[PDB]
């Protein structure tokens, strides 16, 4: 949380736009110097290749009770995040939900668990990334208790319309109300290692690089 | 212990973990052997369980053409049980994949001869005055799951599922069902269909 | 102990053995050299080169590491903070440097895969070592999977993973782990022309 109250923030398409050039590391880095974690240890790419960058729209799962249908909810430009404890034993995104995503404008899926079809998902170059793979269905195992809601992975908060940014390292949360001036400082953080890079790449010293930049 | 028909092997050769998986839950059954994950990307099994079990401190020439080779060594990380010896082997006599209580080596040799590896890891060192074999085609147990000779092994990218021989022709055949309606559902998605509508 | 020089030509020979033949080599000499959990994160790749060990603690050194090297970082297994990332991959890309072996994690995947550089560790993750973890010593041993490795020591890693080859045994496992794989090649030669395995292996 921030020095003033939460609230639901536009991030303009700009900001999402300049994301594209931006790795995790950079966002993250621009993160620590505002004083705040975003990421979500554990929860690995499992496409190759892939990144996604948009907004949170969240999941929360919770025991069966009672006694896939919530993604026709999800806008264009979402990257869902779904919560089931950290659970290996049951899956909570599959075939159905992928072809979905890549007919309605859905970026990605972010998962604190697991998921299934996963060649599908590859085949589709869908951006996955969870703590892993396995076949086992929700039904009976896991079942939805809210969307939309806050979710609390690692001790990492991710409301609904954060700015999530996903690629070959994991997964980084961006508070929305945040969100501009995360990138402002992502921008600065590649500019000045590309210097540092380029300095190297032509012989200087690391040592040399870092204070000249 | 039952033979099962090709018929039933040969449909299974176009089904997903996923619907086996789906098609044993409606009978009660959990298939899927957990953290047994694939080593090699794009590769799937279908096949016969031909059982090894080892034990702390061969037998490859006695399994039958057909056979997924699956192999018990308690989960161990500290050394392995099959490499690139058992993979040349393996290719040359029809043998269509290895799921591995355990870990295994040469993680090479297995990609570049594209073989259905599946392990719970990789490693090097090997498996000679680390573990034994202790008996072939005896019923095994991984992560709870029974595996006996001559279950039915299907394993791709999301790991390995278990089908109990007696039951394989209900268990395919409600898996074909499974799969039928989703490529269904996936289709009216493709065209623009709601979930909901969908899955009217 | 002794600090042991490996010759050039010894890293020449080893340029394409697998760890498996080393390790089995190792073995042989009643050694375990195998790191377990430190996985290959770059498909395809491999190196072999002489440890430059870097020990990190909870709270730079590159221009010090001589061409050859493999760096073996340590970090406490650590998995909230990375210790390699894409200003090192470019540095060692530049100055000779082998690959890297971490206990721990490192970022900029997509950069190292890029560059096609053999990195080997626990994980992949984004966040830096800044305010989260410190450089405490280099050149002095580290303990990873209970194996100590010792600055000066023969590194190879591949798919199957990181073994740790000791200096003054070096020479000695090199040529062992030629003959485990000029012996399997037989076998597998034999195997391949519709051998059973029990006749392949006479
Ligand atoms: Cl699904
Ligand atoms: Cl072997
Ligand atoms: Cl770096
Ligand atoms: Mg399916
Ligand atoms: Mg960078
Ligand atoms: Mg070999």
């Amino acid at each position: 949380s921030l020095s003033v109250p939460f609230e639901y923030t536009p991030i303009a398409q700009s900001v999402l736009d300049e994301c594209e050039h931006l790795d995790t590391a950079s966002l993250s880095d621009a993160l620590d110097s505002l004083g705040i974690d975003g990421g979500l240890p554990g929860i690995a790419s499992q496409v190759p290749g892939t990144r996604c960058v948009g907004i949170a729209f969240t999941v929360q799962y919770q025991p069966v009770d009672a006694s896939a249908n919530y993604i026709d909810q999800v806008p264009s430009g979402s990257v869902i995040v779904s919560s089931n404890s950290g659970r290996h034993d049951c899956t909570v995104w599959g075939d159905i939900m992928t072809h979905f995503a890549l007919a309605n404008g859905i970026k990605g899926t972010v998962i604190d668990g697991v998921a299934r079809d996963i060649d599908t998902v590859i085949n589709c170059n869908y951006p996955l990334f969870s703590r892993g793979r396995f076949m086992q269905s929700a039904k009976n195992r896991t079942q939805l208790k809210a969307v939309q809601v806050p979710l609390v992975i690692d001790g990492i908060t991710i409301q609904p319309g954060d700015l999530m940014v996903c690629d070959g390292s994991g997964c980084v949360v961006v508070p929305q109300q945040l969100a501009a001036e995360v990138v402002l400082r992502a921008r600065a953080v590649e500019q000045t290692e590309r210097r540092i890079i380029e300095a190297i790449s032509s012989g200087s010293t690391l040592e040399q690089a870092r204070m000249t930049y």
